[PDB]
C-alpha cells in the first residue's frame, strides 16, 4: 500500500473514460474526499459503478452535477433529481443492475471469475434486455440493455452475468493500519469491501490511520494486498440523508403482515408496510431482520443520541441494531439473500400475477429508479415472499391480475399476497387461493377487485390482525 | 441457532449417503468433535466434501477407518495410509477438485450461484475428466471423473464449475456467542467459513461459547443466520500434524521485490524466502488463508491453528491477516498475489506446467496448485532441478505429465539456467550457471530456446 | 406412408398453437395445397417455421391474411405487406433466424441432435438477442429475441443453436411413388427436404404420384420413412413472384477466377458475373440450393421451380446440381464456396460487416447473409458505394448498423477504392480510382488504412 | 475438379502423419485404387478415419499390413486379424467411434459445425472415457479415450462430439461426369459421401467418367464443388466379403422375435436372431428394414445372379432390396436412426440390466471390435429397442441382471427382452415385468435364471411363437 497525504495525488492519474467503482450505499460509506478530488481533477466521461447516485449534491451526485459521469452502473438511483434530469434527458447512461448482481459481479471481477449464473433478474428486463440505458429527449429509448443468456441448472433458470472490474475503485473505509489493512464501520462497509478487490488500482480513504497490530489479524476486513493507495480523508461530513428517530386500511395490511413473523425467523422487510409490521412483533418472539446493505439484526430507529450516519437501513433511514447483530459486505449480503438464507422477504408491490409474478420496480416513463435488491430478494425459491399492498389501484384498477403489465421484479416468486381485503396464498402452478377474507367483504367482493380467478380455501377464515 | 450439549444429538439425523461438508485444512480447523460424533452414529456411505483427508487416525481419517465414507471430494489427500489403501483397493471414491475451485463451488452453493467460471483447471485433467475416482478389485477403473465445459471470456479460456451444497456441514469454529454468531481462529478458518453457508443443516462446534456482545458486530465471521446447530466441542486435541538445490534457492531468492505479495510453494521457494533481505518487505500469502507468513515458530510457540499450506506450523508477521478459503482463492484467482513460486516436474516451451501428479495408481491431488497458476496477472516462477533422474528433460516441447496449467509459467529457474517463458515465443535463456555453456543447456533442454543477448552468469543472492 | 385424396383430411388434426414447418423458398416449393387446406381447417395460433413469408396473398401470406399464424420463425420476410402490417401492429411475432441456421436447426430436429455450433450469427443480434419479435400497440417491445451461447473451437467463436422440431411439416415435393418415397424438383427442394424429417407428422403434397420403381433407389431424395401423410396436390399455380455503380461492377468482375465457386448477392455482385469471360468457368452457387446458376431465362423458359436467392427466375448451366437448404448451408458454412461477394451498408476496419438490417421498426431478416460470411475459408468481397447518402462514411472503425458478421470481410470494392481487409491489421488500399488521391480516400473513409506500396489505378474488366 | 489419369499422382502429396478419411463400409464402396496408390507412395503414420478396417489384406487392411497407419478412427474393426494383432500389440491406435457419431462428426467437419450433441454413447465409455485407444504388450491400456462433455437438453442427456476433418479424403464413387459431379451406387455410398465434404483435399475414384449432362441435376449425389481430385479407378475387384445367397431354442427366440413386427413398421435388425426373425414376417405384413450402411428396404439374400458387391447389409452379407427401396449416406442413415425414425431396433445382447441398460459391444480383453452402429441404434427414446438373446450364459451365468458388468452400449435404452424362456417388458424406472413365459417353465424358474427381480404381469401369457 502506498500512502498519500493528498487525495488529489491519489487520483490524478484516472483517465477520462475510466470505469471507476465508487463505494457507498446511499450516503453511507461514500468516499467523500476521493469524490471531491475527482471534482478537482476534472476527469470526464467516467463509467461509475456505484450502487446508488448519492443525492443531488453529494456522493456520486457531485460528479453528476459536474457532468463527469458518462454512465452509471447502479441498482437504485432515487433521491437525486439531477440524476433523473440527466437520465431522462439522454445526457446520462444508466445500467440499472440488481443490487446483488452488482455486488456479485464486482466480487467476480476481483476473484478471477469472468461470469457466473444467478436467478436474480431471470424473467425480467435484466434477462430480457430492453432496460433503458439511454433515453432520447422525447422519452424513447436510445440504448437498451442487452439480454443476458439463460441456462437451466437443477430445474431452475439462471442468467449469466459477467464480472465487473474497474480501472480504479474509490473506497471509503473506517481505519487503515500502517501496513494498509483496512476495516469498515457498521453498515458503511456495503460495496466498499468488494470494490476494493475489483479494480486495477484501489484507492481507499479512511477516517483514521492506526498502528500496525491495531487489528486482530482475523478481523482485518480488507487485507492490505487489496489496498493499493491509501489516504486519510481530510474531512467527513457523513451527511445523514434520512433522519429517523424514535421517541424517548394500511393499518389493516400492517397488522395482518405482522402475523407473518415467526420466532427465530430471519426476515428482510421492504420499506413501508413490511417494516412498519415489524413494530408489532411479539416481545416474546425473536425475529432477525436482515438489511441488504449488509446488516443482520436491525433494531428500532435510534433515540436521538444513538443516531449514527454509518448505520442505516436499506431505506436509507438511520437505524440501530439489536444485540448479536453483525455487519457484512454487499456481496455477502446478497450471497445470504440469493442463497435463500433469509426465511421471509416481505415487500410492497405495484402488481402481482396469478402465479406469483411480481412487479415492483418500474413504471415505464414514470418511475425509473432501479430495482435495488428487489430482484435478488425474490430470487430464491427457499425464501417465502410475501407481498403487502393495497388490493386495488386508483380507479379500482386491478393490481392482482392474470399477468402483470408493469416490468417484472421476478417471475413466479410471490408466495402470499396480503391486502386490506384478502390474503391469498400463491402457487406458481395452481395460482391464487383466497385464505383470509376481511370481515364485511364477500368472496364476490374480492372477485370484483381481482383481475384473475382464485380458488377459495375450504378453510377460509376472517382476516387476522396482530393483537399488539 | 439451536444449541446442543451433546454433539451426537446435533448430528444424529444425518442420512446415510448424505453429502457432508467437513471443514478443515490438514488438521487445522477440523470438527474433531462432530467427526467423533459421526463415529457414534454410524452413518454410512457419506460423500465427504473435505479439502483434505485428515491423517490416518484423525480428522476425516477416522471416518475412513470406520468405512463411513463412500466418496471424498477433496483437493489434496496425502498423508493418510488408510485412504491410500481404500482408494487403491476400490473401496473408496475420490474426486479431486482444485482447492480454490472447491472453495468457490462451496461458496456458490450457499450464494445462490449454480455455476461459475474459473481459469483453474483449464487444460488439465480437471477440465478433461478421466481421472480414476474409483477402482475395481482387479485394478481396472470403475468410475472416472467428468470433464468441465470450457468457455472463453475476454480472450482467455475458463471452465464451468458447479455449486457444491451439502446435506450437512460439520464446521469447526473458535467461539460462538449466545446468539449463534461464530468466529474462527487464525488459519483454522479456511473451509469452515464457506461450508457454513452451503449445507441444508450446518452444525458448528466451537471451543467456547461467549456472551452475546462479546464480538464487535463488524467482526463476526459467520453471522448466526448460517449457524443452524451449535455445540461446544467436548475435547480439542490441538493435534499438530507436523550444491544443486542451494544454487536454485539462492537464485529464486532474487525473484523477491520489496512490497511484493508472493505465495511460495513447499520446498525451494519457501527456502528462498529465508534469503530475503531484512531490508526488503515481502508478504507471503498462504492459500489456506493467511497473508503475512513469518518464520517457523520456536517449539513453545507452535499453534495448531496456524500452519502454512504444507501443514507446517508457522508464525505470522505484524500486520498479517486471516481469511477464509474462498476468499484466499478469490485473492489468488484474482491475480492479487504478485508472484507464485513453486516447484515443477516439467515445464513446456510455452509455459505449460506439470507439478501435481506423479503417475502411479496413487493420487494425492492438486491442492491449490492449479489456482495458483491460474492468473495471467500473477508471475509464476518455477524452481526446479533442470533435468529428471536419469537425465530425461524436464523442460520440453510439451509436458508428458499431467498439467497443472497451460501457458502459465513465466520463468523457470534451475541450477543450470534461468529462462524467461512467453506463451507465444517460448523460452529465452537469460542466465547461465558458471561453467556451463549454452550448448550444455541445449543438450539438457527438450526444446529450443532463444538466448538473451543480455545473458548473464546465473545470479545468487548475497544473503 | 398414408395416402390421402383430400388435403384437408391430411391436416385436419393439426392442433391450435402447433408448430408447423412449411417448406418453400420464396414461392418456390411451397405447399400451396396444404396451406389452402389450413385455410379450411381454420387452425389458429400457429408457430410457422417457414424460411420466408410467401407474398401478400400466397404461400404463408394466406395464413397471415387469415390471422392463423401467431409467430413466424423465418430468415427473410420481405415482399409481404400484410406481414409488415401485423408485425408493426403487434399482431404477429417474428423470430428471425439465419437461413443456414434455420436449415441446420431443422435438420438437427430430425437427426437426434438437440443442439450444435455454428459461426453464423456470432457477433450479431442473433447471438446477442434483443431483436423485437413482437410489438405492443403503443409500439413498445412486447417480446425480444433471446441470445445464443458462445463457445470457441479451434480459435474461432461459434454460437449454440438448438434443434427445431415441429408438430407438423407441410412439405411440397415433385413426385411421390406409391410407397411414399418422394423427390423434389430443381430449386423447389430447399427447406422441404429437411423439414420432412423434423416434425412429428410430415404431410407431403406432390404434383404427381408415380409407380413404385419409377425412381432409382439411389435417387430418392426423401425416403418414405420420413413421409407420414401424402396427398397429390389438387391445384398448382406455378406462381412466379418475379458511372458509380458501373465502375464497381466492372471492378467486382475482376474478382472471378477460373474454376471458382462463388455466391453472388443480388445487385452489383450478380451483375458483375455478366462480365465473366466466356473463357472463364465460374460456378455460381445459390443458397436456396443450386450450384451452377446460368443467365436469366427467356420468357418461355421461366420455371417457377428455378429461382435464384433473390427470387428471380433463372436458369442453370450444364453440370449444375440441386440440393436441399441444409446441404446448401453445409456447403456455405463449410467454406466450400471460394468467393462470397455481396453488398454492404457498412464495413469496419477489421472487416465487420453490416448488411442486413436498415434501422426502422420494420424487419426483413438476414436471409443467408450471416451464413455466407461465416467461414474463414471463403473470401468475402463487399461491393458498395464508398460513402452513404449525405456522405457519411460506410467504411469505419466500427459499424454502427447491425452486424451480419464480425471480421468476415476480406476485400472491399467501392467506386473509389479497393481495400484488402485483414482482421488484425485492418485496411490496405490496393487500388485507387483515376482522378482520386489517397487523401480523397482518407477524407471519405472513417478509419485509417495502410496504402499498398503496389497501389494501382482501380482496374476495370475489359468485357 | 482436377482430373488425374494416375492414382499415384492424385495422392503423392499426402504428408506423413496426415489424417485421411477413407470411404467404405466393409469392402463396399472402398477406394481400392487410391488405397493401392498410398501403398506405392509409402506415406506413413496416417490417422485413417475409416468406418471399418477392411479385411486382412484388402481395403484399409492393405495399409495396416504395410504399417502405414498410426491410428484408426472407426466404428467396427472386426474381420481383420492383422488389425487385431497390431491393436492388441500396441502397434496401432484405434478410437472406436459410434458409427453414427463418426458419420455426423465427419458431416460436421464438412458443414462448418465444430461440435454438436448426440445421445449416442451417453452412459458408455464413449462419454466416460476409458475406451482403449492404445494397448500395452501386456493387454493393459496405454492411451485411453478422453471423456466427452455431457449436457442435458429437453430432459435428456447428450454428449458433445467434435467435427472430424481430414487432410485428405479417399473416396470411392460410381460415376463422375466431366465436370466432377459424382454419384454412388447402391450401398457403396455410405461414408464416401460425407467424407467427400470433410477434407482439405478430396480425391475421388470412380468406375466411369460420363459426359456432363449425364446426371439429372437433382440427382447428383455429390456436387463437383466437393470433388477436388478425380481419377477413374484402373481396376476394381469389388471383393465380396461374405457371400450370402438364397436357394432357387434359438428357433424359439427367433419365432417370438418375429412377433415384434407390425405392418408398416420400419425396423433395423441386428445380425443373427433379429435378422433371422424377419424371415417369418407375414406376406400380408409390410415391414421396411433399414440397414445402417445406408439402405431402406432390405430384401432377402440374393439369388446367385442377383449378387452385387455394392449391395450388402450391415452384417456385410450380400443382400437385395425390395421394390421402393432407397439408398442414402451414412450420415443420413444415422440421422434417420438417431432421430428415432426407425420404429424398432432389434439386436442381440451380452447383458441387459434391470432398467434396460444394454451391453453388447465389448468384452474387455476378449472382444474389442467396436460398437458399429449399436450405440446409435439404441440412442432414441422413440425407437423401441428389443433385445433377443439366450436367457443365460455358460454356467447359467446371468445375462439379465441388476447392472451390466460389461461395457454398456446404452443406458436405460432396452424396452423388451426376448429370450428362450421369457419375454420381459423393461421400464427404465420400474424395471422388468415378465409378460410371457415359455410353457413348461415357472415364474420361479425365471427367478433362478435372472439376476434381478421382476414384476410378473397379471396377464402373463404362455410365450408366443410366430405361426409361419
Ligand atoms: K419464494
Ligand atoms: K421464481
Ligand atoms: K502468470
Ligand atoms: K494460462
Ligand atoms: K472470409
Ligand atoms: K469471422
Ligand atoms: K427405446
Ligand atoms: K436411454
Amino acid at each position: 500500500t502506498k500512502f498519500y497525504t493528498d487525495a488529489v495525488e491519489a487520483v490524478k492519474d484516472i483517465p477520462n473514460g475510466a470505469t471507476v467503482l465508487v463505494g457507498g450505499f446511499g450516503l453511507c460509506g461514500i468516499p467523500e474526499n476521493l469524490i471531491g478530488a475527482l471534482l478537482k481533477t476534472g476527469v470526464k466521461e467516467l463509467t461509475a459503478v456505484s450502487n446508488n447516485a448519492g443525492v443531488d449534491n453529494f456522493g456520486l451526485g457531485l460528479l453528476l452535477q459536474s457532468k463527469q459521469i458518462k454512465r452509471m452502473i447502479s441498482s437504485y438511483v432515487g433521491e437525486n433529481a439531477e440524476f433523473e434530469r440527466q437520465y431522462l434527458a439522454g445526457e446520462l447512461e444508466v445500467e440499472l443492475t440488481p443490487q446483488g448482481t452488482l455486488a456479485e459481479r464486482i466480487r467476480a471481477g476481483g476473484a478471477g471469475v469472468p461470469a457466473f449464473y444467478t436467478s436474480t433478474g431471470y424473467g425480467t428486463l435484466v434477462q430480457e434486455g430492453g432496460s433503458p440505458i439511454k433515453y432520447n429527449k422525447d422519452g424513447s429509448i436510445a440504448i437498451a440493455s442487452k439480454p443476458r443468456e439463460v441456462r437451466e441448472f437443477n430445474g431452475q433458470h439462471f442468467i449469466l452475468e459477467e464480472a465487473i472490474r474497474g480501472d480504479f475503485a474509490l473506497v471509503k473505509a473506517w481505519k487503515a493500519d500502517q501496513a494498509g489493512n483496512v476495516t469498515f464501520r457498521k453498515s458503511a462497509r456495503n460495496f466498499n469491501l468488494p470494490m476494493c478487490k475489483a479494480a486495477e488500482t484501489t484507492v481507499v480513504e479512511v477516517e483514521e490511520i492506526v498502528d500496525i497490530g491495531s487489528f486482530a489479524p482475523e478481523d482485518i476486513h480488507i487485507p492490505k494486498i487489496y489496498v493499493h493507495r491509501l489516504v486519510k480523508g481530510e474531512k467527513y461530513e457523513k451527511r445523514i440523508e434520512r433522519l429517523s428517530v424514535r421517541k424517548e386500511v394500511r393499518e389493516r395490511i400492517i397488522k395482518r403482515a405482522a402475523l407473518e413473523f415467526e420466532d427465530g425467523m430471519y426476515a428482510n422487510l421492504g420499506i413501508g408496510i413490511p417494516l412498519l409490521a415489524s413494530n408489532f412483533i411479539s416481545p416474546n418472539m425473536t425475529v432477525h431482520l436482515q438489511s441488504e446493505n449488509g446488516i443482520l439484526g436491525l433494531g428500532p430507529y435510534p433515540l436521538q443520541n444513538e443516531v449514527d450516519a454509518d448505520l442505516i437501513n436499506a431505506g436509507k433511514e438511520t437505524v440501530t441494531v439489536l444485540p448479536g447483530a453483525s455487519y457484512f459486505s454487499s456481496d455477502e449480503s446478497f450471497a445470504m439473500i440469493r442463497g435463500g438464507h433469509v426465511n421471509l422477504t416481505m415487500l410492497g408491490a405495484m402488481q402481482v400475477s396469478k402465479y406469483g409474478d411480481l412487479a415492483n420496480w418500474m413504471i415505464p416513463g414514470k418511475l425509473v429508479k432501479g430495482m435495488g435488491g428487489a430482484m435478488d430478494l425474490v430470487s430464491s425459491a427457499k425464501t417465502k415472499v410475501v407481498v403487502t399492498m393495497e388490493h386495488s389501484a386508483k380507479g379500482n384498477a386491478h393490481k392482482i391480475m392474470e399477468k402483470c403489465t408493469l416490468p417484472l421484479t421476478g417471475k413466479q416468486c410471490v408466495n402470499r399476497i396480503i391486502t386490506e381485503k384478502a390474503v391469498f396464498d400463491v402457487d406458481r402452478k395452481k395460482g391464487l387461493t383466497l385464505i383470509e377474507l376481511w370481515e364485511g367483504l364477500t368472496v364476490d367482493d374480492i372477485k370484483k377487485s381481482t383481475g384473475c380467478d382464485f380458488a377459495v380455501s375450504p378453510k377460509l377464515i376472517p382476516m387476522q390482525q396482530v393483537t399488539t
